């Protein structure tokens, strides 16, 4: 029909609330996730008021095509939501209760500066456009905001799901808008990365470092170059999960430092052999004896400094 | 139309049953499977009752748009089911029979603690929301629960398909709900993993262990490091099927233990060569003679202990 | 409208036939293929009969919404077919001709026991459910079963497309059903597997076997271990096409036998070097001279026995 | 309505034409491409004729649901086209002009005998089925066949887009059909394959051939076996683009010849070392001196013969 | 209804404007991106004019099915846009305001000559077809062209979004068209390619170059051939992102030059060993001493020349 007339030019208030039923398919590369939830609306149309004692009923049921329903839209979705109407009810005073169940695909940026040990906030924006004869604003009904106890995200820990009460009001396309923000806080589960990636890589590194207790040039070359090939295959497996970012990240810095260490170890081996050939064995012995202690300490200090820089 | 009036404020009972026709596309990473089944409903509307001897017919056929049909929904599906109506029939006493065929995509968590030798239970939840003038509850009709003899899941053995008779009743969004649980028990087929993964890996391990019967440092390095590269490529192939979990699993523990063994073998080779160079051949001979027996026994004991810890 | 009345309680017969237009997207992992075909129906409604000489026309054309059309369904499809109606015509005696063009996705198990040289049969099932006032049965019209001369499946040779004349009658959900089976026989094209997989692998095997004409331990280790790495990469490429089965297959047995051969060759090399070091050169010479002949003959006999076991 | 009546039992002619707007997503494995084009129809209905000077208009506009429009279908598409109607106009004499814009997915076989330097023809078939009271035939209107100047296929050069004027008439399902063929000729862009695949492979081959200027058995084994591993990784990368064919192809023959060359080079190395050990150095020197020239000449002659066999 | 009548045979002008809300899924291989935006239209229908003081309202609201709306289409989209109507309003003078929100998939070529450091322009074309009784032309309304502050493309920097004011007028299918061009300028974020690809490759190159400070033929072969295997795996990882082009590109030229360098280094090693064996040590010493300086300088000069050729 037509939007409800004002009595003294007041804004119409619409009370919202979202109840989460499902959450799945969080994609890091595309920065998307799928949702399945309820949507609840409530407003007041004085034209719908009835007498209870006369009609003999306290509650009225309507079809969606018989009354005026405001148009509420999601802002950061790919296509329009797929929704069906659950129930419409009207109170004797005039207030109408609206409920529907929908599904949608949401777009939301992510931060990867602490990739294996990070936390993300996901947003859902709701907007409504005013009409030429009425002003509409949004409100939050805290009795209708929640989630199911069975909601699970594969690889994440859900912490909270709250709304910002204050809406943002502005002008878009020569018309006034009102916007609402729903937030969902999550935490990555990082247990499996330790014995899957971290410890095997340290094992390969320590296996490469055994070249400082040997004096055979050929076995030293084999050791180092083959451990480097294995490092490359590990890096290639790891880089498939992380997308490209315009800022430096923890894992990338670690990987670059590992390459740098392999380079310096090759240089040390080559210098040792060169000095040996040139009949200067004492100098090569002292250099390898120094390197034996120097490499792990500098590795440990580099790692401590990096962890303080990124997480402190 | 309108929900059937109560006679003395009693709850309306709706008898359900699901007959499985197809089951396919079980995805471990996304924890989803597709289904194709029948759905059967039965209730009583006294307003539909007729006389058999008068009309001259015992059974009445209606369209779906001519009578009141309760709204039944699936809880853990991605989008609403695609369904068509097969037949609607009404009995002379008032009972109506409903049948439809649907397709849907279901979400269900999985446990991977015994990944190659595990068993899964899959759930399907059915819910119905009460109306403002009547209370609706769900019941199970055991004469209409079953599956086809041609249902096949690629890589799984189907065991049973039963329902829990007792429904769960609660309040959601200031309205009463009733929920039903259907369970499907399956078992992985694990025959192919043995000669495909398990035995070749043991072959590579035993091939790496031949370095305790040799005294050549270069061939020992080649042997061990190349077998380690092959182990890495096997692990990389295997890790594509298992998703990330927040708990320890059998396969991951085995793989970590294999890396640990390779590390210790490199250390043994290096110690042997170092003692040989230093003119202490008896000590190196005794160490390699000890290691020859020590490695397989400790492997076997570790494996027995792990298998008792995970399956016992 | 309503199903055609019986004259003396006889079953209504419906004559079917499928004409294939397209066949594509045969997926081995998912055991599915896509189809595009005609569907032809024919039955008799005495209520439609007219006089030819009166109306002045011999053939009558109807819309699909103006007459009763039986409901025919496909049993092993994922979702309901997408179909449109081509023509409906009625004969003066009462017989009606029905034609439509559809598309669907079909599910059908496959056998992989002779994977590179196998043959498959694909099934399509058609079912019809009886109504409360009439019994319906299915028949096959052999004048309307065929395929186009341009039907092509990428990698397969189509042999025949026939129907089983006798239908299967049973009771489902307290109602009678009738089912029909359409079969399509195909054969894999195996020419490309020979110079793509088989011969290169034999080349690598023969290249590994050159270690019995050498007495250098390091080159022998390099030869064998590197050929084994190449075998692993070939196996990893091959295993992507075959899905997991619960029975043994020809290719898997060949691959396991190849691993076993590599293991035994490593053992032979190690024994040879060990005996040489221990100052027993005659025994090592005799062992390598024996192995030179022993390996290819045992390979050939194993292969003959396996081929007789699987194909004989 | 109803198909236009004949005057003296003549066939109705329908003039067609396709104007290409877009062409994208050419898939070699699945032998499919997507299209976006116009479709133009023209015929004569004497029942639509009007007087221009009376009505005061020269052109009449109708809705698609108000007149009879022939049913035109595409033969080698996966699903029915998605189309919308652009304009319908009628001439005072009776001729009607029809225009629509559609999108579709087309199936078309490809030939790969000259894979990097091949040319393909793509077909689009149009069919129409006669009715029980009229015969319909197809014609080509050369003033309405063309393509846009912005049509681009990623990796192909478009040459021409023409139609065969003569239609093919036959009987299908006891009814007459008429079929039309549209052809689109393309050519692969082969510039990038040279410095991406061809030249690096020749570099690896020439690097393997340096073993004829050396007398060290271990470095010769390392050289050859490692170059063979690199050849295998190149072949594995290349084989992902080409599908399986039942005939021999140029690239596959080249790859098989490369494997054969590696085999023969390993044999040469082994024979050389064997003769050296046996105290026959002159014979090994002469054999390696012969091989130095023999290998590249036989490679070049083999390549010339293959190129003449496939392209001549 | 019917298009608005001209007063003195003038063209109808339609004022357009696009406001960007979302931009995502830029695919390099397929040259596509997804968009979500507003669309604004404005024209004048004298038949809609009313009196404000009489009706007592200044603004009129219509349904989309009650008035004539011009047909506007996108030219380089895959399928027709998914759109819904937001508001329709009419001014007392006769001007009508139109707004809608749509989603579409756009096709647009890309240039890769400076792949890691390139900039792209993306186009969106709008067309309208004239009718048989009126001429329609397009105009640009600069007060309705813009984008949101939250628009983000994963891996790109958005610079501007403007329109070309002058439309292109021509004749298509014997009817006049008008076309408009919207442009969107972007820039790749290239920070992550440096420590991810560029520097590790230089490390491997410098590690291969250590063979000019050694006189052991076997370690030199191991060094060079293994670094070449690592280069091949890096190239294989990199080539998955770039599609095939018919012109030369910066990255491909760099990669080819790296292969050429590896070839020449193998040749140098082989010549050195050959001269050493032949008892000419001074000549081999001088050659390796020359190569030590010659290789990096020629690399640096080649790189400078290439960078000037492609970016200067
Ligand atoms: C030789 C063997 C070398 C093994 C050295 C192991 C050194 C590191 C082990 C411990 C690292 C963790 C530090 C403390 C972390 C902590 O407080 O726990 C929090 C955190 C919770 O993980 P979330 O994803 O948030 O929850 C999912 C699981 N509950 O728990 C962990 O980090 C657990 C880490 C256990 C890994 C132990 C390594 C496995 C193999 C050990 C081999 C020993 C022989
Ligand atoms: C040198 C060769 C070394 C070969 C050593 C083999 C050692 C292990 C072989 C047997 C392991 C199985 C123990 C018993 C298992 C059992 O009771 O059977 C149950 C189970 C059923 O599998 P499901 O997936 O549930 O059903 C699908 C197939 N029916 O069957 C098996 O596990 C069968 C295992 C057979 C594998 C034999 C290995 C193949 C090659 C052997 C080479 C011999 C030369
Ligand atoms: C810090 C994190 C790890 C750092 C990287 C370590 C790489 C691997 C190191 C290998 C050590 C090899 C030492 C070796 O070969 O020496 C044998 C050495 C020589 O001793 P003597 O002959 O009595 O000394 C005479 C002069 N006083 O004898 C031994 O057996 C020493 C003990 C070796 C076993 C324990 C070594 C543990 C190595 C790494 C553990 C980290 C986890
Ligand atoms: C040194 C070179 C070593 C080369 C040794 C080759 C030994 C095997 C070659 C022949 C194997 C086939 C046996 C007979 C098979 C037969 O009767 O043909 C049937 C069958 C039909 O294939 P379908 O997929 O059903 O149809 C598609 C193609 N028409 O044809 C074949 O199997 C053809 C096999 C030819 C392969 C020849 C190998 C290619 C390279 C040879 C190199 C010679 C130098
Ligand atoms: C437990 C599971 C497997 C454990 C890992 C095994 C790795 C491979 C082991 C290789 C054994 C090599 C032994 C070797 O080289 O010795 C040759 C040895 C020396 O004997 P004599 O000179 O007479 O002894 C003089 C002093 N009494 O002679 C032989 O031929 C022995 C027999 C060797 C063949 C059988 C070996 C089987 C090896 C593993 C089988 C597991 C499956
Ligand atoms: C040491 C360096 C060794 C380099 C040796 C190079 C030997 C081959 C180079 C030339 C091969 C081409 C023969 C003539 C081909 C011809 O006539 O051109 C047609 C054809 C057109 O390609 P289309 O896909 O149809 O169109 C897209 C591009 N216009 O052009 C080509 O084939 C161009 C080939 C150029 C490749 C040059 C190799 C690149 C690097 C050279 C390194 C030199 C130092
Ligand atoms: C069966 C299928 C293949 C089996 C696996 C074969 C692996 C490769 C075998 C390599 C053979 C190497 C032989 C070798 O080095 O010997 C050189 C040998 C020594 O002869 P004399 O010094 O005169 O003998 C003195 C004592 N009567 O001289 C030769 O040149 C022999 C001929 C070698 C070339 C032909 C070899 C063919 C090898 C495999 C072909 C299979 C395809
Ligand atoms: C031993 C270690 C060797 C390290 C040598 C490093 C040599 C190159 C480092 C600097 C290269 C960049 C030149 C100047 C570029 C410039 O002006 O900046 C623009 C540009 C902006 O990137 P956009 O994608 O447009 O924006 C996203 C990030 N803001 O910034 C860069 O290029 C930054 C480059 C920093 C890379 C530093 C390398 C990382 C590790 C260094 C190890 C040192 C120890
Ligand atoms: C045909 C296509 C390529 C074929 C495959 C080539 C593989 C690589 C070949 C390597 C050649 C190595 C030659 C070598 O080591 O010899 C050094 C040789 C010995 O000469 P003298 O001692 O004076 O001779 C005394 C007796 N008259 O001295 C040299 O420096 C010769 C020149 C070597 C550099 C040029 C070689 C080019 C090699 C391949 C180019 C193809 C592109
Ligand atoms: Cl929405
Ligand atoms: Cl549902
Ligand atoms: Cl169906
Ligand atoms: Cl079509
Ligand atoms: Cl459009």
């Amino acid at each position: 029909v037509s939007p409800p007339p004002p009595i003294a030019d007041e804004p119409l208030t619409v009370n919202t609330g979202i109840y989460l039923i499902e959450c799945y398919s969080l994609d890091d590369k595309a920065e998307t996730f799928k949702v399945n939830a309820f949507l609840s609306l409530s407003w007041k149309d004085r034209r719908l008021a009835f007498d209870p004692v006369r009609s003999g009923v306290r509650v009225k049921t309507y079809e969606p095509e018989a009354i005026w329903i405001p148009e509420i839209r999601f802002v950061n979705v790919e296509n329009a939501r797929d929704a069906d109407v659950v129930d419409i009810s009207v109170s004797p005073d005039g207030t109408v209760q609206y409920l529907e169940r929908f599904s949608a695909r949401v777009l939301s940026p992510l931060d990867f500066r602490r990739y294996p040990f990070d936390s993300q906030t996901l947003h859902i924006y709701l907007i409504v456009r005013s009409v030429d004869t009425r002003n509409i604003v949004l409100a939050v009904d805290l009795e209708k905001v929640g989630k199911n106890d069975d909601v699970f995200l594969t690889g994440w820990d859900i912490e909270s799901f709250t709304a910002v009460v204050k809406p943002a009001n502005f002008a878009l396309e020569d018309r006034l808008e009102s916007k609402l923000d729903y937030q969902l806080r999550i935490s990555r589960q990082y247990f499996s990365y330790i014995p899957n990636i971290i410890l095997p890589m340290l094992f390969i590194l320590f296996i490469s470092w055994t070249a400082f207790w040997s004096t055979s040039y050929e076995a030293n070359v084999t050791l180092v170059v083959s451990t480097l090939i294995a490092h490359i295959a590990f890096n290639i497996l790891v880089e498939t999960n992380l997308p490209k970012t315009p800022y430096m990240t923890y894992t990338g810095a670690i990987i670059f430092m590992i390459y740098l260490f392999y380079f310096v170890a090759v240089i040390e081996v080559t210098v040792q052999h060169y000095l040996k050939v040139e009949s200067q064995p004492a100098r090569a012995a002292s250099i390898t004896r120094a390197s034996r202690i120097a490499f792990p300490v500098v590795f440990l200090l580099a790692n401590i400094i990096l962890a303080f820089l990124f997480f402190g």
